């Protein structure tokens, strides 16, 4: 038993609900948010900006500091980090970003990373200003995640359009 709340129910592992990412970490403070980053972890827009501007700029203070040390991440890759004052841990993904000419074969890979996690409050990948199709991310979210994931769905018409067309 966990503490999210009025979500629907997709199958085993995977659940979803139209809600602001950012209301909902601050109301259930999860072990592991999930950020829709890029290669350089520069949070401006989409829901890493919205992330990023609830902590207070901390998230890319620390942020820069961890590209400082390591280099950019791979498309499909991820990096755990703080998260601040929305949860434990913000596990940072980088989905392809199709505006950009990426593949999206490596939407795939992106969320292999949720698998090293017991239980995510996660976007859809690749969805929004990424530029996928998100009734894709969401078909790849089930085929590939196995632990338990919260999907918090930004837009109410694609929440409804995601449920309806959900098969
Ligand atoms: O991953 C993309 C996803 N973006 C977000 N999801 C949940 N909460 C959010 N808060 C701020 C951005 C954000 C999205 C889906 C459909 C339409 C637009 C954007
Ligand atoms: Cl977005």
């Amino acid at each position: 038993v966990n503490s999210f709340s009025g979500y629907l129910k997709l199958t085993d592992n995977v659940y979803i609900k139209n809600a602001d990412i950012v209301e909902e970490a601050k109301k259930v403070k999860p072990t592991v948010v999930v950020n829709a980053a890029n290669v350089y972890l520069k949070h401006g827009g989409g829901v890493a900006g919205a992330l990023n501007k609830a902590t207070n700029n901390a998230m890319q203070v620390e942020s820069d500091d961890y590209i400082a040390t390591n280099g950019p991440l791979k498309v499909g890759g991820s990096c755990v980090l703080s998260g601040h004052n929305l949860a434990k841990h913000c596990l940072h993904v980088v989905g392809p970003n199709v505006n950009k000419g990426e593949d999206i074969q490596l939407l795939k890979s992106a969320y292999e990373n949720f698998n090293q996690h017991e239980v995510l409050l996660a976007p859809l990948l690749s969805a929004g200003i990424f530029g996928a199709d998100p009734i894709h991310s969401l078909r790849v979210c089930v085929d590939t995640v196995r632990t338990n994931v919260y999907l918090a769905v930004f837009d109410k018409n694609l929440y409804d359009k995601l449920v309806s067309s959900f098969l």
